[PDB]
């Protein structure tokens, strides 16, 4: 083994005084020094081979290798042989005694000819060991640019996260502390013109007292002379008698309901940026009358003109899509139903025959819903019949809608009141996308169908 | 037909030069001058009883009597005769001409010696005048207490109105994001091992490259050594053969619900650290863990006794405290209990005679029976319930705040978040006690152990 367990990569010296280290290793001094790299100044000296470190200040001078030791040294015998049964060069003395005096062998000429031969394969060999390593320390460049970068986006997202409701929070606190500090100028106007009244009225009365200490004892004439003058001004005053009462605050203050209301008017103001940018009427059809931008919608009483025969419009459907759609992000819109008594949405991709809404279900993706005489809800769902809801305590007004993507996050909801919104329902699970969602509205129905479609 | 601007009604001193503004009054300019309140040192603009645009240099005046005089001495005859038609004392000379020709008056005496005689109770009166201007005084710091109190009860609800989720996000924002530099030296930890490994070989790899270059024209037999060395080396590493993902749950796009799920169960209002009461405790409900873990057995129970704090039947329990300000909240779980009851009652109701004492006189309830028969009466024959869900119910959420009567109880089928299912709506003057009973054993499996907090 003094080319087997005594061969150091880095050396092959005289082995003497080995240095042991807390990884389980036995090793030379000068060799392990040709590593460089990593000083004690910028942290650990780690072992690069076995996960285990060790400080050159932590010496266990342990000799144990070197003192088990014991040209050639030995015979004055070169290394001779190269084994072929155990895979080992030994001297010719070395070999014959004890390793190599029963295997078998090819002669030292031949094998060293055999390797002077194929050195450049073991190069080739060499640089291909390289190649992959370099391919290695790509992987791990992209891997952790990768990684950092994700981190980038999850940071970008908490950032965007925070600055929804902390903006909303800043701007709420700052309207509502205005709205009270502008309470406060109108209070502080009444209570200084007052202040003033009552301040002339109490100054000019202690002056009339002073006044009329000294004016006790004077002669007849200028006696009565002030005497009417003050009689006359006490009679004005008191006609001016302002028979007053207090003021009675109704000014809105922080009780412990307002929680829940405030928290849902931010649950429904988180709202990112602008959808008018309007739709495509690739497929409208004859049945309605809009406007306010093309966008307000009813029925009229003119009977509608049909269409000519095309390709990609509908047999009879008369529906809406809109134009654009993405594949990634978010989006909000909002509307009004007002007195609407029937209508229908849901969601069709570029796969089902537009011409005909016969029997046409989710089951191919070909997603229904509708709703008849003001609450009597039809939900043709993954199912050829319908399904009911409730019938709130109160008329819906407004609708809005939103969206987002990974979870195929459809959200349309009821707008009644355009501080808060109230949900509906939803189906919490994915779509591919964007293909359209379509909404329609029936015809002129004798004129039951046409009163006034709102949207803003 | 006013003779108020005999000298200025608001100043009674010397020359005025009065002013004829805007305002639509005559005014002076010394009697506010001398004496400050409605100084011109800040800039005030206002009359002390119309508030009106106006400057103290827009003079239209009159001089007539004195550049003339230097007693009446327009006719330098003293003020003579009163008039009453009019409540004016005027000469002789000055009344009967013009004025005082055709009125009802008193000549010389009885009006001034009436004067004379109610000297001290229009100085009554002045003391009067004087109590009413200390009154409206203390109006005025009442109303200055009350602003200032407000503006201090509402900048303390902002305070901690911020507080609390502003203290959430932060705390949620380092929590994960020290999870993820915790992940970042996981990775550094690999990346940094595998580093030692390759930059080794490498090395290494240099330094067999080197040596093959200065040894190639060595003799033979170091050749052979070096031969056998990298052959027995390179056979090793080629057994040393390396045969060469992070899961982390990313935000979701409905993330957004989670967290503010997340807020909405830690909003943080006061802990309550304070269980069941046994003012009217009894046998089958036996408490223990600081009066925590209830449990009870198959030996039969005592009789009842009689007393003011003590049901009539209802082996259950009562609270000990509670305040008339603030908030509340909890977590409970029910474990396999299919039937209990829970509600509230004043003072005033008899916990004596077990008939349908019912939210008629106040007396709220809720419960359950059977599994999931929910049973929640208010004063009608029936108690109603709800949609029963399907994934199993585990645990429980409840919240109180006191001036609006804020009552909840919702579940909580993961206690990270509750999903409000059944509540009731009142606002109680208060603090009225909540209750709460568990019914019998029924070959045991109607009885259970319980826990709170
Ligand atoms: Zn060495
Ligand atoms: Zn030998
Ligand atoms: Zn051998
Ligand atoms: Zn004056
Ligand atoms: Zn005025
Ligand atoms: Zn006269
Ligand atoms: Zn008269």
């Amino acid at each position: 083994l003094l080319r087997q367990e005594l061969s150091c990569p880095l050396c092959l010296q005289l082995f003497d005084a080995p240095v042991t280290a807390e990884c389980g290793h036995s090793f030379c001094r000068a060799c392990l020094i040709r590593v460089a790299g990593e000083p004690a100044a910028d942290g650990t000296v780690a072992c690069p081979s076995c996960q285990a470190p060790t400080r050159p200040q932590a010496l266990s001078t342990n000799l144990q290798l070197s003192r088990l030791v014991e040209h050639c040294e030995e015979h004055l015998d070169p290394l001779s042989i190269y084994c072929e049964q155990d895979r080992t060069l030994v001297c010719g003395v070395c070999a014959s005694l004890g390793s190599h005096r029963g295997h078998r062998l090819l002669p030292a000429a031949e094998a060293q000819a055999r390797l002077k031969t194929q050195l450049p394969q073991q190069k080739m060999q060499l640089q291909e060991a390289s190649m992959r390593k370099e391919k290695t320390v790509a992987v791990l460049e992209h891997q952790l640019v990768e990684v950092e970068e994700t981190v980038r986006q999850f940071r970008g997202a908490v950032g965007e996260q925070l600055g929804k409701m902390r903006m909303f929070l800043a701007a709420l606190e700052s309207s509502l502390d205005r709205e009270a500090e502008r309470v406060r100028g109108d209070a502080g106007v009444a209570l200084r013109r007052e202040l003033s009244s009552l301040n002339s009225y109490l100054e000019q009365l202690r002056q009339m007292e002073k006044v009329l200490e000294e004016v006790a004892d004077k002669p007849q004439t200028e006696f009565l002379m002030k005497f009417s003058l003050v009689t006359s001004r006490l009679q004005k005053i008191l006609s001016e008698s302002p028979p007053p009462a207090r003021l009675d605050i109704q000014l809105p203050v922080i009780s412990d309901d307002f929680k829940f209301q405030v928290w849902k008017h931010m649950f429904r103001h988180l709202m990112p940026a602008l959808e008018e940018l309007t739709f495509d009427p690739s497929s409208a059809h004859p049945s309605l009358v809009v406007s306010s931008s093309g966008r307000r919608v009813e029925c009229s009483d003119q009977k509608a003109p049909p269409a000519g025969e095309d390709t990609r419009q509908f047999d009879k459907a008369v529906a809406v899509v809109a134009q654009q759609l993405l594949s990634q992000g978010e989006h909000y819109w909002e509307v009004e139903v007002g007195d609407k008594p029937r209508w229908a949405l849901g969601v069709m991709a570029a796969d089902a025959s537009r011409r005909g809404r016969l029997h046409a279900v989710p089951s191919q993706g070909l997603w229904l819903l509708g709703l008849r005489d003001g609450k009597i809800l039809e939900a043709h769902v993954e199912a050829k019949e319908p399904r009911a809801l409730r019938t709130p305590e109160r008329p819906p007004a407004r609708i809005g809608l939103y969206l987002s993507f990974a979870d195929g996050v459809l959200a349309f909801y009821d707008a009644s009141n355009p501080d808060v919104l109230t949900p509906i329902f939803s189906f919490h699970e994915r779509l591919p996308g964007p293909v359209y969602p379509i909404f329609d509205v029936c015809w002129h129905d004798k004129g039951k169908n046409a009163q006034p479609l709102l949207l803003v």
